[PDB]
Formats: structure tokens, C-alpha cells, sequence
């Protein structure tokens, strides 16, 4: 491998070699306090990485620095590394993290999402193996066999304890090579660098406060663009893999160029735009939320006052205090321990306060007060988890012009639905009827209401009517389910009414009126059941009677029978084939197999199975999720096909409008005010159609926040 420091001397071949390149990777170096959140004024590219072959990079260093001695080149002027990355651009390219290079070129070197579009290796691997981790180390070791080496190296002597030997800098790369076969680790990196400044500092040579810094832009270049220069070429070895493994699989290769990588190339833009975040009404959820946790510490103070009665002076801060709360609930109230903390003493977590929720304590009087308390503490660690994650957790991380950049990983789920983060937007609780009436401490509490649309835009959302139900009659094939859909009848008075045989006459709408309860024992089972279902599962879950549970299993499947038989055929696939492919998009989700029965033959896999029991717990829970991620992967494709084919045709219009968020159900875009008219006519074009005949349809709605 050639590893090339690019200086202003050598930039006229490191630009030929890059003209001269077949396809090319790029991998930036950079650094911030939050280095995730391009957006804070704090953040730099320290360098950059253009593998030109697997065996050939350049490294442009453009923001490293020196420590205590002079060591380090001349940084690169901004412009010309620009104008490296602009002609790199020419060339056909390759990321490992597209989203995140490409906005890190588009911040720091302003080259525009526009022109910076490449392949992604993590985005076309995740493809080969969803299970598999998205780390490049991790996929180095996979496919390329290197692990990265992460012994202890020690510095040559660079002293003679008096004067600093001239070629202390090519000592030190070359003691650093000796151990770089497959590749040194970061921390490894800067260990040696740390253990070659410490022994500086006991000779007379330099004079530093205590430990060196870990900080990239101190690493001597020479040194540090082996590093980064080896995960450009490791980049550009692993896309060979990948147009190999295309060549055996076409219907992902075109799964990949047609909706992978455009939808990532839709929420790379999304993250990138960022939105506007309320101040004012953050503020005034932070202290709502403060204001009701207060509040339920009088209410837990009340309870213990009639639960302990006069010692409850004994106790001013018991809910925040596991000191007071342990001596409460088990030394006062009698409580059974079913679990303690690693030092012995009785636990009250989380976990250990879902289970007193069934428990009873010592005077079982005192039991409806003491579950009122243990509720109270429940409602008090919901509401102190809000606070932490996302009020301060969500306004540290605004930008300058007050947006809030969420990020979006196209390949975050193995079933292939999006994950989010910084904010994940699958944990901002939509206040749903049902979420506030189980947990009422959220009501009012509204995250997404300081999620603003700017001044003289629009948020134009759309969500696609109970899509679950409609991915489950479109992969399963039931025509009975389909018809129902398509007729618009409530599904769940067509379960209730075969599951229990009570009113076979009322329509669906004097059925919900009539036998109410029952029906949503049937809404329960028709979106549970999907997922795989027994009567254990509706039992040990939703506290059905033994004799509920048989008859709503028993009528799911009486009416809806291609649903059993598409289960059966599954799971059968499953166990003999290892993995499925998915109906419309050709997706295949593989098994996560234990590490026994991995590379060994299928007639050796019952000895281990019959066994190993842990094994066969790792299999059948790999079974399951394989079964799980066909719906909810189908449904994922899906809204990712819906999401580009309505980006390219607001790009085609000439619109200002870009799919700014999308949770759940629901595809949100942000639209100037004149465009949302149309945008909404698109979303909707765009989103329903007739997935094997199964009619998909969307309501869309004007918000100007991206509340509820």
C-alpha cells in the first residue's frame, strides 16, 4: 500500500492520479465537541482521504496542528482541497457513510449535496448482511481480513535524555509501521503517541501539564494519514466485494441504485436542511414537565403520609433518594424483594418497580395506596426521562440559526425501516388516547409542537391509513382480509364476530355500538396476531382469559385462513432455506444464526439444537424476527419507494419542497407556502397505490408544526 501526504509540491500528481483513477473513495477526518453535529459553530474537517486504488491514497491535511515541538506540515489552503475533492467529484465515488461525508463536504468545503452524490459501501453491505455491523473496521475484518491491531506499542528512544534526535519523527512513523501489518487501531495510535510525548517530558525536551491530548489534529500528520488513509482504501476494497456480490444478485443491485441509495441520498437532505426549533415552547415544556415532577413528589409524599403515617417527616426526598425509597417500600411496607443491585442491597430500578405492580405488600390494607405510591414513582422517572433526553439533551445540540438537524440512518433496521436519532423521532410520544390513558403524566406534554415550519412554509403531512393492516393483507395474500380493506369495513367487527359468533346481523357500525369491548379485543388480536400468534402470546401478555384467548386465535384464523397458511410457509422457508426475500422489493432478510450451526452442514445442526438450549433459544428468536421484519420491512420499502418517487418529482416541478421528516405511518415535507398546494397533490399521487391489490390511500394536512 502507498501512502501519500499531500503537500503544495506534490498536489499537481495527487490531482493526476485522481484524473487517472477508475472509481475513487473519500473519508473525512474531523473534529467537534458533538463531531456527529456538523451544525455547531465548534466543528472542523482536520483532513481528508482519496483512495485512488485499494492499494493507493492521498491524504490533504488541512486543520492539523503541533504540540509542543514543530512537527507537523503546512496545512493545505481550503481552496485547494476543494478543488482535489471537486476533481475527485468527476470521477465515479465511493463513501462508507455517505450521509455523513457528504454533509461534512457540503459544511466545510461547500460542495453542495447536489454534486458530492457517490456509492455507499455501508448502505450496499447492509444488503449483503443486515445483521452484520455498519462499522468499516467491522466489515474490514469481514470481507477484507484485517483486524485492526490493537497491542501496546512503545516508542524508540528519540533522546541522547539531552538533545532530540533530528530524525525523531521518521523513528517514531517507523516503530508505528512495524506493527501495522493489518491495519494499528485509534487507540492504539494514540497511545504511542501519548507514550512518545511522556518520555519527551521525563528527559528535558518538553515541559507538558500532565497526559498528551486525544486529539486527531495533533497527531503527527505522517503517522496519522497511514490511519486515514487506510479506511479510504479498505472503502474502495470493499466496494470490489460488493459489484461481485451484485453480479450474483441483480434484484438487489436495483434495489440498491433504484430506492436505497436515493432514499438515503432524500434524508442526507433532510438532515442537512434541519428543522426550525420554538425556544419559547420548549421552554414552556421543560417547565411543565419540571412542574409535574415536583408535582408528583407531593403526591408520593401524601401517599406515604397515610401509608407510614407519622414516620413520613422521617422522609423529605423519597422518590429521587434509593436510600429512603429501599427503606420505604421493603424495610417499612413489607414488600418481597425479587431483586437486588451488585452490592446485595435491595434494588429499586426500573424493572424492579414493574414487577411490585402485580406484587402486594405486608398489610395487604395498605395495597391500594402503596400501588398508588409505586405508580407515583413510576409517573416521576417517565417524566425526569423526558427532561434528560429531550428538552436540554435536544436544545444543546440547535444550531446557531436555531434548526435542528435529526439524523436519519437509511440502513438503521434489519427489517429495512429507517432508524432516527438526536432527535429519535419513534420516541416522541404522540399523545394517542390510549398512550396517555395507560401513562396520563405525558398529557399535554407535546415534543413535536416546538417543531416548527418557517416563516412562509408549510409542513404538509401525509400518513397512509392503517397501513399495518393493509402490509398485512398485501404480503400475506388473504383475499378475505383485502376485501374488507378495500369495502372499508372494520376489520376488527369481522374478527369479533367470528372469534365470539354474537350478532351476526348488526352492521359494522351498531356492532362497535353494541358488543364494544369485545370488538377491541379483536383490534387487539388483529394487529398482535400478525406478528405471529398463540394463545400463550395473548395470555402472558395482554391478560386475556384462557378462554378469550382460544376464541379470538380461533376466529382470526376461521376468517382469515390464507394468513395460518402463509405463517406456515415462513417459518418452513425460514428453517430450511435460512432466509426470505421480501414480495415487491427483492430484499432478502438472512437469520441470525448462533455462532454453533454457523458454516455446519444441516444434518450436525439437531445434535446441536437438541443440546445446546441457549442455541435453540438464539434460533427460534432469529425465526421470529425474520417472520416480523416481513411485514414491517415490506412496509419500509414501501414508504422509502413513496418518499423518493415524490422528492424527484417536487425536483422535477421546480418546487420548494423537500421530505423533511418521515416516523411511523407518516411522510412529512417542507414546503413554501405557494408549492404546498401541489406538494400535497404529489405526496398523494406518490404515496397510494395497490400493492397485490390491496388499495394503500393517504389523508395529507397543512401543520405548521409537526404536531398532533
Amino acid at each position: 500500500r502507498s501512502y501519500h501526504v499531500v503537500t503544495n509540491d506534490t498536489l499537481p500528481s495527487a490531482l493526476d492520479a485522481i484524473a487517472q483513477a477508475p472509481r475513487v473513495a473519500l473519508d473525512t477526518e474531523t473534529y467537534g465537541s458533538n463531531p456527529f453535529n456538523l451544525y455547531l459553530p465548534d466543528f472542523r474537517l482536520v483532513g481528508v482521504a482519496i483512495a485512488t486504488s485499494p492499494t493507493e491514497a492521498w491524504y490533504f491535511p488541512v486543520d492539523h496542528q503541533d504540540f509542543l515541538l514543530r512537527y507537523q506540515p503546512a496545512n493545505l489552503p481550503r481552496e485547494a482541497v476543494r478543488q482535489a475533492v471537486l476533481e475527485a467529484l468527476k470521477r465515479p465515488v465511493v463513501y462508507h457513510n455517505a450521509a455523513y461525508d457528504r454533509r461534512v463536504l457540503a459544511v466545510t468545503l461547500d460542495i453542495p449535496l447536489d454534486q458530492t452524490y457517490g456509492d455507499d459501501t455501508m448502505v450496499a453491505l447492509h444488503l449483503v448482511d443486515e445483521n452484520h455491523p455498519l462499522g468499516l473496521k467491522e466489515w474490514a475484518k469481514t470481507l477484507l481480513g484485517l483486524e485492526e491491531v490493537n497491542a501496546d506499542i512503545e516508542p524508540p528512544e528519540l533522546t541522547d535524555v539531552h538533545k532530540l534526535k533530528p530524525d525523531w519523527l521518521q523513528r517514531l512513523k517507523d516503530a508505528f509501521l512495524a506493527v501495522h501489518n493489518g491495519g494499528v487501531s485509534y487507540s492504539a495510535l494514540y497511545k504511542l503517541l501519548n507514550r512518545a510525548f511522556q518520555q519527551l517530558k521525563n528527559r528535558g525536551v518538553v515541559s507538558y501539564t500532565g497526559s498528551f491530548p486525544n486529539d486527531f489534529r495533533l497527531f503527527p500528520v505522517d503517522i496519522a494519514a497511514i490511519y486515514a488513509l487506510d479506511d479510504a482504501m479498505n472503502t474502495l476494497a470493499l466496494w470490489e466485494h460488493v459489484e461481485v456480490f451484485f453480479e450474483l444478485h441483480p434484484k438487489l443491485h436495483a434495489l440498491y441504485r433504484e430506492i436505497e441509495l436515493p432514499v438515503n441520498d432524500v434524508m442526507t437532505r433532510a438532515t442537512h436542511r434541519g428543522v426550525l426549533v420554538d425556544k419559547e415552547e420548549l421552554r414552556r415544556i421543560k417547565e411543565t414537565i419540571q412542574a409535574r415532577i415536583e408535582e408528583k413528589a407531593q403526591e408520593a409524599q401524601e401517599l406515604l403520609k397515610a401509608l407510614i403515617g407519622s414516620k413520613a417527616s422521617e422522609f423529605t426526598n423519597p422518590l429521587n433518594s434509593p436510600q429512603q425509597l429501599s427503606t420505604i417500600l421493603y424495610d417499612l411496607l413489607g414488600y418481597p424483594v425479587v431483586e437486588t443491585t451488585p452490592n446485595g442491597a435491595p434494588s429499586t430500578s426500573k424493572t424492579a418497580i414493574a414487577k411490585l405492580l402485580t406484587l402486594s405488600p405486608k398489610d395487604k390494607r395498605k395495597a391500594p395506596l402503596a400501588k398508588a405510591f409505586l405508580e407515583a414513582k413510576q409517573a416521576h422517572e417517565g417524566l425526569k426521562k423526558l427532561l434528560s433526553t429531550y428538552t436540554d439533551s435536544i436544545l444543546e445540540e440547535v444550531d446557531p440559526q436555531g434548526r435542528l438537524h435529526t439524523n436519519f440512518n437509511t440502513v438503521g433496521t434489519v427489517s429495512g425501516r429507517m432508524s432516527s436519532s438526536n432527535p429519535n423521532l419513534q420516541n416522541l410520544p404522540r399523545l394517542l388516547p390510549e398512550e396517555v390513558a395507560e401513562k396520563p403524566y405525558l398529557q399535554g406534554i407535546d415534543i413535536r409542537k416546538a417543531f416548527v415550519a418557517d416563516p412562509g412554509y408549510t409542513f404538509v403531512s401525509a400518513d397512509y391509513a392503517s397501513m399495518e393492516l393493509v402490509v398485512c393483507a398485501a404480503v400475506s395474500g388473504d383475499p378475505t382480509m383485502r376485501d374488507l380493506l378495500n369495502q372499508g369495513r372494520d376489520l376488527h367487527a369481522y374478527t369479533a364476530r367470528y372469534a365470539f359468533k354474537v350478532g351476526l346481523d348488526l352492521d359494522d357500525k351498531a356492532f362497535k355500538e353494541q358488543y364494544k369491548d369485545y370488538r377491541q379485543k379483536a383490534k387487539v388480536v388483529n394487529f398482535a396476531l400478525i406478528y405471529g400468534g398463540t394463545e400463550f402470546t395473548l395470555i402472558k401478555n395482554f391478560g386475556f382469559s384462557e378462554e378469550e384467548a382460544k376464541q379470538l386465535i380461533q376466529g382470526y384464523f376461521e376468517a382469515y385462513p390464507v394468513v395460518k397458511t402463509w405463517m406456515e410457509e415462513v417459518y418452513r422457508e425460514l428453517e430450511e432455506k435460512g432466509f426470505v426475500e421480501y414480495p415487491i422489493y427483492g430484499y432478502i432478510k438472512r437469520m441470525d444464526l448462533p455462532q454453533a450451526l454457523r458454516k455446519l452442514p444441516k444434518d450436525k445442526w439437531p445434535l446441536v439444537l437438541n443440546n445446546d438450549p441457549d442455541a435453540r433459544k438464539q434460533y427460534y428468536a432469529s425465526l421470529r424476527s425474520c417472520q416480523n421484519a416481513l411485514i414491517q420491512g415490506f412496509s419500509a420499502f414501501v414508504v422509502k419507494d413513496a418518499i423518493v418517487q415524490m422528492q424527484r418529482a417536487f425536483e422535477a416541478e421546480g418546487l420548494d419542497a423537500q421530505v423533511i421528516i418521515q416516523v411511523h405511518d407518516e411522510i412529512v415535507v417542507l414546503a413554501k407556502e405557494e408549492h404546498a398546494e401541489r406538494v400535497a397533490q404529489i405526496m398523494v399521487e406518490k404515496m397510494e397505490r395497490e400493492v397485490n391489490g390491496v388499495l394503500l390511500k393517504a389523508e395529507p394536512e397543512f401543520k405548521r408544526t409537526l404536531s398532533k
